């Protein structure tokens, strides 16, 4: 006995569930041509493998990066607005959002996309950093993403102007902290009303764990491949999963909410 998709998609449409937290990672960008962290094959893990790194996961840790920063680098390159736009996925948290719908989006991702697509800053929390920002790893100068572009560009390491340190974008790396907005979810997940939980392994804390500090009342949403996280291994009564493409989902829970012409306007006049 569990609740269906419907059950939620009607909790949204009649604003019974008014605060929806969402979480996602990797997964909802793949359809803006994006490969993910972890799929076989097409994730980049698997693809960092034949490269000279000692491990995929040496392209976020300090000690790597400055034995070699030009890995990261290309990444940051390819990542910097300008390459991808926001998919329906995105687009439909905008839609969440411009509805007084959305208490808040945290994201794993680094691709901006979020942003991209409109989610307020307010709105946002950016939990794997950004490339909005930077920081010189020797005097910590703190730097606007904008000031590196052109080097960034340019297959060339940002050195900073004053001491000639690399400058670092502000994204998190193992043994990081987590960056400051992180502490909205001290209130934000006690007061979910909703939470939704879209493309990610949650095999990373602290997302993994996010997932069990809504009150155990809240429905939680998984819109993923794959039945993951806590949401396989520690179901609550008001859990929903719904299983496949992430688009397909998510035009299934738009159509459900009777969303379907509203969202092809706004697809249509961002990206169109
Ligand atoms: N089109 C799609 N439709 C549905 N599910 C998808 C799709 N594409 C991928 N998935 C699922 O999307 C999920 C992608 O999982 P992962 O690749 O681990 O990404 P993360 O964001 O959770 O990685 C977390 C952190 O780990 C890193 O070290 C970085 O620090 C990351 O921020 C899988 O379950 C896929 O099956
Ligand atoms: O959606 C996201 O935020 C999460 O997924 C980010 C995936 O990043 C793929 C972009 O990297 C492309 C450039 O390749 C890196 C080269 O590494 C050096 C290998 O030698
Ligand atoms: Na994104
Ligand atoms: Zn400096």
């Amino acid at each position: 006995g569990k609740l269906s998709l419907q059950d939620v998609a009607e909790l949204i449409r009649a604003r019974a569930c008014q605060r929806v937290v969402v979480m996602v990672g990797a997964g909802i960008s793949t359809p803006s041509g994006i490969p993910d962290f972890r799929s076989p094959g097409s994730g980049l893990y698997s693809n960092l493998q034949q490269y000279d790194l000692p491990y995929p996961e040496a392209i976020f840790e300090l000690p790597f990066f400055f034995h070699n920063p030009k890995p990261f680098f290309t990444l940051a390159k390819e990542l910097y607005p300008g390459n991808y736009k926001p998919n329906v996925t995105h687009y439909f948290l905008r839609l969440l959002h411009d509805k007084g719908l959305l208490l808040r989006l945290y994201t794993q991702n680094i691709d901006g996309l979020e942003r991209v697509s409109g989610i307020p800053a307010s709105k946002l929390v950016e939990a794997h950093g950004t490339f909005a920002s930077a920081t010189c790893t020797v005097c910590q100068r703190p730097f606007p993403g904008e000031d590196i572009r052109a080097d960034v560009m340019a297959d060339r390491v940002p050195r900073c102007p004053v001491c000639t340190g690399v400058v670092k974008p502000d994204i998190v790396f193992f043994g990081e902290p987590l960056p400051q907005r992180f502490l909205l979810h001290v209130v934000d997940f006690p007061m979910a009303d909703l939470l939704l939980i879209l493309g990610t392994s949650l095999e990373v804390e602290p997302f993994a764990s996010l997932t069990e500090a809504v009150r155990s009342s809240v429905p939680r949403l998984l819109i993923n491949r794959d039945l993951v996280g806590p949401l396989a291994w520690h179901p609550r009564s008001r859990d929903v999963a719904q299983l496949g493409d992430v688009v397909h989902g998510v035009e299934s829970l738009v159509e459900l909410l009777g969303w379907t012409e509203e969202m092809r306007d706004l697809v249509q006049r961002e990206t169109g």
